[PDB]
C-alpha cells in the first residue's frame, strides 16, 4: 500500500532501515520488499570481524561488496558494523594477550574496512555491547588487554578513516529509563565526549518482548540527553509483533528530535532467529502484517 520509509521521510526523519545480506537478496521476496518499503540496509554478517579478517592482515569483502553495490544500484543508504565487539570475533583476536599488539590489530581492522567504502556509508557501528547490565563495562578481550582506553582509540581511529561517517556506539536492553544500563551509557558517553572521543550517536538495539514498547517513550529521550548529535533504534523486533508495541517505538523516535531513524532486524518472520515469535513486519507469505499497517497509519499526515 505505502512505504513506511517514504512516510517517515515525510515526517522529517532520514530513513526506515532493515538488516539483510547477499543470502537474503538472492532468494524469496526480500529484494522486492526492501526496494519498495525501506530506504537503508545493514549487513547482518558480511561486515563482522570473522567475515572480513579471518586471518591476521588478510581481508576479504565478498559479502560486503555485494550489499554495498546492491544498495547503490537500488538507491538505498548503507550502514556498517560492528567494528569492535566480542561477537563474531575470530579466536585469533581473542587469543592476543598484550596491549600493543591488540591495539594495532584493532586499529588496522577499523581503518581497512572504513577506508574501502570511504564516503559511501552513513552510519558505522564502531563499538557494540560494551556494557554489562549493572552499568560497568563488559570484560571483553579489548577491555582486559587494552583497558578502558580501547573505546577512545576505536572512535578516534574511525574518525580519521572516514570523517564523513556518523560514528555510533550501540547496545541492547536500553529500553527503560529506570534501568541502570541505560543511565550508565548516558553518563559514560557524556564523559567520553568531554574527553574528546568523537561519538556521533547512540544506537539502542531494541529487542523487545510483548508490552515493552511503552518504556521506550521515556528511555529514548534519556539517551538523547547524552549530547550526541544523533540517536537511533537499531535491530528492532518485538515478540508477537503487537501493533501497539511497534507504534510506541515509532512515536518515541517522532518525539526525539535527535532520533534520525529506525532500523528493523529483518523482513519476513520465518527468517528471524526467533521466528516462532513472529516478531517482524512481514509474515511467512511476505505480506504486510497488522503492525506494518499500524505504522503506516501512525505516519500518515
Amino acid at each position: 500500500a505505502q512505504s513506511i520509509d517514504q512516510l517517515i521521510k515525510a515526517r522529517g526523519k532520514v530513513y526506515f532501515g532493515v538488516a539483510t545480506d547477499q543470502n537474503r537478496l538472492t532468494t524469496g521476496k526480500n529484494a522486492a520488499i526492501i526496494k519498495a518499503d525501506f530506504g537503508m540496509v545493514w549487513p547482518e554478517n558480511s561486515m563482522q570481524w570473522d567475515a572480513t579478517e579471518p586471518s591476521q592482515g588478510n581481508f576479504n569483502f565478498a559479502g560486503a561488496d555485494y550489499l554495498v553495490n546492491w544498495a547503490q544500484q537500488n538507491g538505498k543508504l548503507i550502514g556498517g558494523g560492528c567494528l569492535v565487539w566480542h561477537r563474531h570475533l575470530p579466536s585469533w583476536v581473542s587469543s592476543i594477550t598484550d596491549k600493543n599488539t591488540l591495539t594495532n590489530v584493532m586499529k588496522n581492522h577499523i581503518t581497512t574496512l572504513m577506508t574501502r567504502y570511504k564516503g559511501k556509508i552513513r552510519n558505522w557501528d564502531v563499538v557494540g555491547e560494551a556494557f554489562n547490565e549493572d552499568g560497568s563495562l563488559r570484560q571483553t578481550v579489548f577491555l582486559n588487554v587494552i583497558g578502558e582506553d580501547y573505546i577512545p582509540i576505536a572512535f578516534q581511529t574511525a574518525r580519521a578513516a572516514d570523517p564523513n561517517a556518523k560514528l555510533y556506539i550501540m547496545d541492547y536492553n536500553l529500553d527503560s529509563a529506570s534501568y541502570p544500563k541505560t543511565q550508565a551509557i548516558v553518563n559514560r558517553v557524556k564523559q567520553w565526549r568531554a574527553a574528546g572521543v568523537p561519538i556521533d550517536g547512540i544506537g539502542s538495539q531494541t529487542h523487545l518482548s510483548a508490552g515493552q514498547g511503552a518504556g521506550v517513550l521515556q528511555a529514548l529521550p534519556l539517551l538523547a540527553s547524552a549530547g550526541t548529535p544523533e540517536v537511533s533504534i537499531l535491530m528492532l523486533d518485538v515478540a508477537g509483533a503487537s501493533p501497539t508495541d511497534y507504534v510506541n517505538v515509532v512515536n518515541a523516535c517522532l518525539n526525539v528530535q535527535s532520533c534520525v531513524g529506525i532500523t528493523v532486524f529483518g523482513v519476513a518472520d520465518p527468517d528471524s532467529w526467533r521466528a516462532s515469535t513472529t516478531p517482524l513486519l512481514f509474515d511467512g507469505n511476505f505480506n504486510p502484517k497488522p503492525a506494518y499497517n499500524a505504522i503506516v497509519q501512525d505516519l500518515q499526515q
